[PDB]
């Protein structure tokens, strides 16, 4: 659903809320920085 700032993601393809990005090494959603 909507997860951001160390939010539980669990999935390298899981999408966060908005502006966040799930990390495959930490399994959570944090700020995105390409």
């Amino acid at each position: 659903g909507c997860g951001g700032l160390m939010a539980g993601c669990d999935g390298k393809s899981t999408f966060c809320c908005s502006g966040y990005n799930c990390s495959p090494t930490w399994k959570w959603c944090v700020y995105a920085r390409p």
